């Protein structure tokens, strides 16, 4: 160790400074995913499908994930429309063996995984915690939205380390930074705050072989928010600086930014796409 | 509800504005805890014992909690030295049924609970997650440092709501806001970030009847974190603006601040006591 | 330098670790300001007078500051009521020579300054910036609320360094963390965010001889908010988890905490007293 | 206003909800800037030139700004290489009258301004503030790094509001969120924190007609910060999770993200590009 500058963050970086990637001098080339394999969980759903389709547009092979809604037709659509390889996989991400077995099969079928989006999740819809005496629903949120995200990260991390490269994006939420109102949802906020800081912690630990970042969406027009009445949505609009909910298409730019070589010095960051909601 | 100003945060506040409490004319009397009962989990250990003793000095009856290290002589020390009432209770906070019984008994023994400090926890010590394939380590952290905190909160909140008053303090960590180095501990950091934001979420939901805040200590010279290696501690000191670890006696003022009527407008706050560590 | 652990933050700490203060084992004694001199700017106003009176209650000599409203009668009241030394000083804090001359005279009249509260400030009341084409009002906010705070800090810092001890508290605002609505006040928010990060920066630089912290109040019932109509206050209440504005008396506990030996490991922190406003 | 949902943030949004834009079907086309005019201050220097060239690659007409280092050959390089239109402008951004004239001329020369990057700035280099008694250093930082940014924003916002569209990007710094060490620079950190929160405040006020975001770079290998000392840089590397400084080419993707229609729901956001530095 004499004769080396040793990192205070992660000695597995080796003697410092590490060396910067060789990048195209053209900014547009940086956003390409040509020759790359992406795996997007929760990709039978709103945000996941938008991101998955966009990764296919950028040139990537895409592994689609679903649980209770088969998305084989979505994978088939990606191959016929963009000519990339795509397949759909059924997995309950609360089951850690099933996560391990799904990702291991994806690595076999696609050869590798370059980009991973840990996106599947469920909401809390039962109002204030004080009145839910039964711990099933807390356990459901923690299992899927926190433990399941860690199962995906821990297994994909081993592939990134073997190959020496990778980009992990975790879908967090503004709920990891603020407390949603008027719908009270403490267990979901707790899990998403944990997701956001897990991303920062893994960014440190994986730095020799991968980048880890989060997207924190605001209110996005998907079916996840269909439990909400008109008067509750109206209050969301009143508190959003842009004055509306976002579209799933307004998120894909950030997911592509983080997945691609546009962001090779970006790690441990939280990219907020929320119409300004976290500012007031 | 015509004519009432209804909260966007919590309609159980009633028609706004809510009304402020009467408070002592003298600032020093605001910190008094006589007439109050406090319950401090993990008060076998370093921080918990310091807080428990400080609360007795302020005049509170204090319920001591332990798991593997019986603390009855601690409770009887509080009895003897300060003339308050005190009893020690054995509880595994990862078991929700035992948490409920312990809280229920304390309410029976002391009459009520005014102040609750959710402080018990364990560290992660196994280095980088990517080399730990038993999820048992991950599960143990989450079940004690996150689930167990939620079990305590869910039960004590019902007492606060019955009585219409209460202060809940959660011991989080600087690890919920930053990523510790060089000792990598992503599971612990994730759990503590969850605790910090659970605090903020419960502050909104419980606002009609209680305040909820957290203390985020830095490196504190308890027995646990003093068997780590010279070279590790030295790096912590180099990155701490005050240049040293903290004493447990440097935490008790923040815990008394949040427990007492000195902080009646303070809720959802995170008090960092870390020698400046989160600043660089 | 061989044979020393050198700080990465501030080599003027000397060889590490620095040594912890010897504190009373009784938590109540930690909050005393007996034998200490405090200087509170803006102390003809609401928050400043409450803090000043409270510091006198805790045992401190108090230097009162005013600009357009003489507060000699307030200083006289402190001496007749609590028996401490107190005098009032007229200073326009936008004037850096006047700041220097006031603090230098206070050090002569009182012997030293142990605690300094940089609290004087003015609000922006002119609505959205886009319609204020004239830069007077931006310049007014920056001069008083930012430059004036630095003039006080820079001059008091020299006294703390000479004596090797001190505590600086800056009154910031939730406006340094969030964007107030519906009253649009970008220049004030900008200055208060600067105040909050100046506190963290000075905490690093002054660490060998002083602590620096901020209080960030929410909406407090003083005359600073009298420009606001009932329908605007009502929206503030709707967005505040506690459902009301705070009282000045609800801030003094935090100002005493930071001023006293209750907080000797607390530096660079921002203590938010806002009824939970920053949580949603 | 009966029957309308009125914003709590900004009533000039009109009756809510506001309406979303039509966007390209293909994610890659979202990043296009053809048909757009961009104005990039400080584009003599490292970061500004990189951004200006990246915007021309994306198809934008680009206005170059300089002060002491004429950049007409830079603008003519953009002319020659990309076929866009480009001109360089000499302006001292600490002088508000010259900022207004420069912005006015650019509007006349190019027809409009769609994208504005407020990027010009200077560092603090004089070590700890407490030893610097000329406020000239403090004043120079504030006047260029804060006041000058506000002058650019105030003027360009009127163009955006006239046209009903626009994207403003402010170059802040990791220094607005953390305190750099070992080089102490409180004045600069304070100014950059002000820029970050000015961004957030202007995002709310301008929301009916523009987005406002900031990029917060870490240590970037520009000429300015490469003449610092070996031992200083080595400490930066040791505390950076990626183990190195960033290249200016690692920033341009974030600037293009925020400038383009890839980020139409992104406002008030701070994109950290710092190799993970703010995480430990
Ligand atoms: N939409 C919004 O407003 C925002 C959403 N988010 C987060 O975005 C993520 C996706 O949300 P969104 O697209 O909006 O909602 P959707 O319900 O449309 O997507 C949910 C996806 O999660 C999958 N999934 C759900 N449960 C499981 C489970 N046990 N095991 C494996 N997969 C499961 C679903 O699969 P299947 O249907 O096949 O069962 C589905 O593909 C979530 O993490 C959400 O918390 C955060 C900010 C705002
Ligand atoms: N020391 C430090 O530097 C810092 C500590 N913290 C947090 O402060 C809290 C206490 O830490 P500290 O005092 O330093 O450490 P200690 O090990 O001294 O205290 C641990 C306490 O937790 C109790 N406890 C442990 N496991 C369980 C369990 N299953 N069920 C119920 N109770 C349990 C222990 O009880 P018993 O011994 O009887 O088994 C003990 O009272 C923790 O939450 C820690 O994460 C946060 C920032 C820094
Ligand atoms: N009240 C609130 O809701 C909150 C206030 N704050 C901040 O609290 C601080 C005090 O505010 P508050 O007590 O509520 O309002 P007040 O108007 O009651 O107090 C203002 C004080 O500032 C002094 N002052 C004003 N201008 C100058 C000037 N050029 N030079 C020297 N002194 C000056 C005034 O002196 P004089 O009257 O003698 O001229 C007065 O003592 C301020 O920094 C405010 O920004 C932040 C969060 C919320
Ligand atoms: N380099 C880094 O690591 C980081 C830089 N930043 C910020 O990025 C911005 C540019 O930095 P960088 O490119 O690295 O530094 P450079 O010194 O290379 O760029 C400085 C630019 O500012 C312009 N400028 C300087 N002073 C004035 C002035 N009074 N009036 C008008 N224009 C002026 C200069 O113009 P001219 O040369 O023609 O006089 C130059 O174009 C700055 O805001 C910096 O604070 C933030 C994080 C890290």
């Amino acid at each position: 160790s004499m004769g080396e500058i040793e990192s205070y963050c992660n000695k597995e970086l080796g003697p410092l400074p590490t060396k910067a990637p060789t990048l195209s001098k053209n900014v547009l080339d940086l956003f390409s995913l040509k020759g790359k394999v992406a795996s997007v969980t929760g990709s039978s759903g709103g945000i996941g499908w938008a991101v998955a389709e966009a990764y296919a547009q950028a040139g990537a092979d895409v592994a689609i994930w679903y649980n209770s809604h088969p998305a084989d037709e979505k994978a088939e659509h990606l191959q016929k429309t963009y000519g990339v390889h795509s397949k759909a996989y059924k997995c309950n991400i609360s089951d850690p063996k099933s996560v391990e077995e799904t990702i291991s099969q994806q690595e076999k079928d696609f050869g590798t995984i370059d980009v991973f989006v840990a996106n599947a999740g469920v909401t809390w819809t039962q109002g204030p915690e004080i009145d839910v005496d039964n711990y099933d629903s807390w356990n459901k949120i923690i299992s899927v939205d926190l433990n399941g995200v860690y199962y995906c990260s821990h297994n994909i991390g081993k592939i990134f380390k073997k190959n020496g490269k990778g980009s992990l994006i975790i879908t967090s939420s503004i709920s990891g930074k603020i407390v949603n109102i008027p719908q009270l949802q403490a267990p979901y906020n707790t899990a998403k705050a944990a997701c956001t800081h897990l991303a920062k912690s893994l960014a440190i630990e994986w730095a020799p072989f991968a980048r880890v970042n989060t997207i924190s969406p605001g209110y996005i027009d998907t079916d996840i928010t269909d439990f909400a009445s008109k008067d509750m949505k109206a209050k969301w609009w009143q508190l959003t600086p842009l004055g509306r909910e976002g579209l799933t298409q307004e998120l894909v730019g950030g997911y592509l930014y983080l997945a691609s070589n546009a962001s090779t010095f970006t790690t441990g960051s939280d990219v907020v796409i929320d119409g300004g909601y976290t500012c007031p």
